[PDB]
């Protein structure tokens, strides 16, 4: 319909358009292994949107600061800085992530490359999360350091249960995931 308006709010583009992956799984008749085109169309908006915070990402890299992500501007750019979007972590796009990886359940019953795809694609999701989840938190000061502690704890309880979505699946990527949120201990 228009686009003026929607670049400015392209945020909801993916509160939208994964409560209407939902929508168009409550047809998609997907009580087992039946479904197929509809277990590939949940992945075909997974990967937009995931290609779309890719761009974020690319976008935030692609820095003009000195001494912050000198890279890229005087220095030689084969080398980049943390892949972090500089994203904020609004609640809406934040809970739009997170049901993304929830909405796991078609890999259950679906083709092995397929739960592959969906499972990396889902990963990258997790690992820009994370990586937003460091900027916010490095960026923090020692002043109150209650509720920065606070949000240390509530990305620790996310990164304890973005192991546990991927506890009995692929172990390939939870070295990649212990990469990027390069902690990951426990």
């Amino acid at each position: 319909x228009x686009x003026x308006x929607y670049f400015r709010e392209v945020s909801q583009m993916e509160i939208i358009f994964e409560c209407l992956v939902d929508k168009e799984e409550a047809d998609l008749e997907s009580t087992s292994i039946d479904s197929v085109e509809w277990a590939n169309i949940v992945v075909n908006v997974n990967t937009i949107l995931k290609d779309m915070l890719h761009v974020a990402c690319q976008y935030r890299q692609s820095k003009n600061s000195l001494y912050k992500n000198e890279s890229g501007i005087q220095e030689p750019e084969h080398v980049p800085w943390t892949a972090s979007s500089g994203t904020a972590g609004i609640r809406s796009v934040v809970t739009r992530q997170h049901g993304i990886i929830l909405k796991v359940y078609p890999q259950a019953d679906s083709g092995l490359r397929t739960i592959l795809i969906e499972q990396l694609a889902a990963l990258l999701n997790y690992l820009l999360d994370d990586y937003v989840t460091q900027l916010k938190s490095i960026d923090k000061l020692a002043n109150e350091e209650r509720y920065n502690i606070l949000e240390m704890e509530y990305a620790q309880k996310r990164s304890e249960l973005l192991s546990p979505l991927l506890i009995l699946g692929q172990y390939a990527w939870a070295s990649n995931l212990a990469e990027k949120y390069c902690d990951f201990d426990i």
